[PDB]
């Protein structure tokens, strides 16, 4: 059975043909999260976008384990210039790459992507993105921070979905309403898992509320550590 | 009656539960705005994007009022860390929060959001947006700086709108042919109000022109100071 | 016949009542770009986006033959106060400007904005943006840059589409499956040319893939250097 678990926020790992794929990992700055930077092994990191939240540890993770990190160009380029990470893949919206693990396509979001220095000006990093992964015969669909859009539809029927995962925190991204129409109306994947909720005080939520929306495939609640079944 | 008034370029003024609320406050520079930095009494400042005729007088009027600045995490963390804005709070796209003057959702539009500095050099301040307010059992959609985009039709569905605050300045924004489009094909407001033109030569438009292409609902062309008639 | 030409990644050059036009003049570092900037003749250059791959050699280009550079609000912005050039006019998403050469619309896209300054810091230069041009009776449709999306049909049936220049290099923008899906599908033009490949190794693509897989219209692979036969 493919190896994909929940880890807090919009923090994914996922295992591809014996290759270890983490996303926006936010580790070191999370006490919910039960990942430890110290001791998780991971060959790629992929960013959606570069709020704190999901930019988190890649420059320390990426450094130790000497991972590639897969994102806009924009982030490739400030992962590499600005931080002296060795090992960067740049790609765009629509861009798909295949790698040994399987492939990543980055998809439109309705968000922001910058990354604030002390200054207080916030450095650019590029869209915010989705990411479709197509791994081991699953199709996974990260929708990333993002607010609700018809074209979840048509990424959806262009790709269908195995697993959708999807905020439901709302003040930054969907809530609850919003995000399980995402799921009914537009994406309709066998399995859907609710992430970057509860991290904040803000992004407080019950996501039962989210699972009694939904009606279509199965919803599958994870705590941070847990896998999603098959 | 809810009060809710135009004040020039993109600047409303509206009242929930006795707090008072503005939107991209523009009055200073713009010499055709009825406002006064001095005398404007306001609770709550909501911008759309960072441009210069939205972003405005935002600092200086949140200082002399103690007004909370709602808008994108970046334009929060801007004003807070660099501008040292008492009150903020960080929103994305597609999130609600619920204040004691009523609602706000951030929507998704397509512009651009920096303030510029002496230097040519722009800040950026996330995606630009429009707004959803429910206030006094109103529905009002503040598209704000944007192109014409079909998911408009799904926000007005979703927030079946009273009263729509549309640019028809053209150049930076939807003109004529295409703020009607919006409002005929996408919104279909109870009551449409064209916003973002005649402030500078560039953006001189005949709200006439738009009264006259636009078939549903009510088109109150409203002058700076005016207030719309529920 | 009107004048209409590919010189390779996304640089294309139309001539309309005798005026020429250049669109993200990538000459100087593009070795498989035909054009030389010291022989290069312009009166208007116009930006999809910043990225380096588009904006090329705009400053050294626009100082040289005075051209106007038309392009997003930011980009205009720092052009003239960064870089002191002289002319040029800014504009944003669904902004439409009538020029002695003809009209240009700026519409939506999905990628990034941005040129890299030192240290892997973007300056931000606005959403990215796609171009229609109506020129000597004909409608082009430069979609920039982009990923695929569904409001590419509202664009293509609000301006009915004699050309489109579309990306096909995958990894940075739409690869082969998703350019001729935009065409058959949302955009359904006279005639389709392919952008955006072979320039780099990451985006090496067979456009003969492109034309197999395009129903609709008719597709003209063009070499840098050839011009469109209507
Ligand atoms: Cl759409
Ligand atoms: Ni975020
Ligand atoms: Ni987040
Ligand atoms: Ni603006
Ligand atoms: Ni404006
Ligand atoms: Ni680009
Ligand atoms: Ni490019």
């Amino acid at each position: 059975m493919m190896k994909l678990s929940f880890h807090g926020q919009s923090t994914i790992y996922l295992e591809g043909n014996n290759k270890k794929v983490i996303v926006d990992p936010f580790i070191s700055n999370n006490p919910k999260c039960d990942l430890n930077i110290e001791t998780v092994q991971v060959d790629y990191i992929v960013l959606t976008h570069g709020h704190f939240d999901h930019f988190g540890d890649v420059v320390e993770l990426a450094k130790k384990t000497g991972a590639t990190v897969i994102g806009s160009a924009e982030m490739a380029d400030y992962l590499s210039s600005y931080h002296g990470v060795e090992n960067v893949h740049g790609m765009n919206i629509g861009g798909k790459a295949n790698f040994d693990f399987g492939s990543v396509k980055f998809v439109q979001a309705f968000h922001s992507s910058s990354f604030t220095h002390e200054n207080g000006i916030p450095v650019y990093l590029g869209m915010p993105m989705g990411i479709v992964f197509e791994v081991e015969g699953k199709t996974i669909y990260h929708t990333g921070d993002t607010g609700l859009f018809s074209d979840m539809s048509l990424i959806a029927k262009r790709h269908p979905v195995d697993v959708c995962f999807v905020p439901i925190g709302d003040n930054f991204t969907m809530g609850i309403d919003d995000a399980s129409y995402a799921i009914n109306e537009f994406i309709k994947p066998k399995i859907s898992v609710p992430i970057h909720y509860d991290t904040f005080p803000l992004i407080e939520q019950d996501p039962q509320q989210f699972k009694d929306a939904v009606n279509v495939g199965d919803v599958q609640i994870l705590k941070p550590g847990e896998s999603v079944q098959f």
